[PDB]
């Protein structure tokens, strides 16, 4: 694997909070290295005002989290698969709604494209390297087709080479040989050493206040956290219209301006607060 | 116009073969790929597709009785679910071993249906416009199947009484701009397959079904015959692609449910009112 000190600059497009809307260059540009890499770097996107929050929130839940009989974890040890809170004090716009995010997805996956995913993965100190896998499949084993999902991460502290930040696999979202993929989504070991000769995978640290959108069948691993504190990432994935997912639960105090919105959400709207402490675990 | 379904389109059975013998198989397969449409003669047992008839033809009154009669593009094609009742749900209607064999092998073990409804072609109907029942998942990309649609005529179709015009290899076809928000094909890509590759339509025998790609070009034609025309239908998909599920009574979750031939069911106490989200 490649260890870089920032975002490659063939990855990644920098951004002020103020940035509503990319101009039709950026916007270009940004659809030409999600086609080629599969992986888009977005740098200065969020407020700390928001991020400072989430983590806070996701720090406060985690001993909770882990005090549960089974602890849904992804793969390996150190991986835990916990949802960020669905309370109204913590669902913000800029986050689930952000105008840039769904520019990006409506462009590739059509104007019907809805989030399915307010979910998260919180890396503790100690953990484990995961097998490189794909979050979600290719359709058709040995099938060439677009995508119909993007990942959006949400970093909520620096991500760093000691503390977990993500190993990618750029390109590798277009790869579908027959036999390639487990029922886990993990990539054949013997296919991983091929690509690894032609386009080797990076890990590079990403600053808080950035958002990383990716094909959701990009090859990545979670990689050891070797720091003292919790690594905690917000995750959610926009998908066609036309695939089978969950709905999210939301309190039905955001269903004004959630359901109201062409940003769209899979949203299953509840009376009261909903129990956020695990389906999306592997 | 023919007098009977092509060879080259069909496989002949009985009602007593519950599996195809991997040389069948391998050409009912070869068929579905190259022209999007399967005939299967002699599959169902006129014992189940008499009860079907009967209880179709005797729900018509209260479905014409609605405010807004669910209609396909024009007048005479109506839309009307079979009854979701324990005493007319045939597990060889719902869960045919021949049609789940061909289904599994095409879109994979995870396969379901999520379809459990039908068409009713009234005396003096219109002309549908050619369109297709699913679209294609991304415009102007060559894709394999994700659903196969089931047709179950429950009277004899003939050329008289609107048997449905299929154009045979149209299941691949996905130009830019081809498609409206209806799923009706563009009349110039309808001028220019129709040179290539032009539609036909056949008489159809009762117990028969048709397995078709759901993006095949097809249309409902003028029953031009003094009788309702109806026809049962089901469509397999992918276990990925969002559908709906069938409203179905938990009388029938035993059987149902337990079955490794899938079914996207959703099972409610008591009786389900089946008389519509399908009509276009
Ligand atoms: N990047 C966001 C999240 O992505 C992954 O979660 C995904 C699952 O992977 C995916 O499941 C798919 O892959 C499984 C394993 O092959 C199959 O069982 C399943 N049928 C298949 O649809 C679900 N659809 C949705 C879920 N968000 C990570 N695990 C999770 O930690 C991370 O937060
Ligand atoms: N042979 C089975 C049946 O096929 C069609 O029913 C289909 C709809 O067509 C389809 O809708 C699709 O096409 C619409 C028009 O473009 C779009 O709105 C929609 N997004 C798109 O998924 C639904 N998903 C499922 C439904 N069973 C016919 N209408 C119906 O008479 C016939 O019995
Ligand atoms: O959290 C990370 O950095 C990566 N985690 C995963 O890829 C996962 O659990 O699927
Ligand atoms: O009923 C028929 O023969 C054909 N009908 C349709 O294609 C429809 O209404 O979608
Ligand atoms: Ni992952
Ligand atoms: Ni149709």
């Amino acid at each position: 694997h490649m260890a870089l000190a920032a975002p490659p600059g063939e990855l990644t497009l920098a951004l002020t909070p103020d940035d509503k809307t990319l101009d039709p260059a950026s916007l270009d540009r940004a659809l030409a290295i999600l086609a080629e890499h599969g992986i888009l770097v977005l740098t200065g996107m969020l407020r700390t005002r928001l991020t400072d929050q989430l983590r806070t929130a996701m720090l406060d839940d985690l001993p909770e989290v882990l005090r549960q009989q089974d602890v849904p974890t992804n793969f390996v040890p150190g991986h835990v698969q916990q949802d960020p809170p669905v309370r109204e004090s913590l669902l913000f716009p800029d986050v689930l709604l952000n105008p840039v995010v769904y520019q990006i997805t409506h462009a590739v996956l059509g104007a019907d494209a809805r989030n399915a995913v307010y979910s998260g993965n919180m890396n503790l100190p100690g953990s484990h390297e995961q097998p490189v896998h794909l979050d979600e499949p290719h359709l058709w084993p040995g099938i060439s087709h677009p995508p119909y999902c993007l990942c959006v991460d949400v970093p909520l502290i620096d991500f760093t080479l000691e503390n977990g930040s993500t190993e990618y696999w750029p390109g590798s979202h277009v790869l579908n040989p027959d036999e390639c993929y487990d029922e886990r989504g993990c990539v054949l070991p013997a296919e991983l050493e091929r690509r690894r000769a032609v386009a080797p995978p990076v890990r590079f640290p990403i600053p808080v206040g950035s958002v990383v959108i990716r094909d959701g069948r990009l090859w990545h691993r979670g990689v050891p956290n070797l720091s003292a504190a919790p690594r905690p990432l917000l995750a959610m994935t926009h998908y066609t219209e036309w695939f089978d997912m969950p709905p999210i639960q939301l309190p039905d105090t955001v269903k004004s301006w959630v359901d109201g919105s062409d940003r769209h959400t899979h949203a299953h709207f509840v009376a009261g607060d909903v129990d956020h402490l695990h389906p999306f675990a592997v």
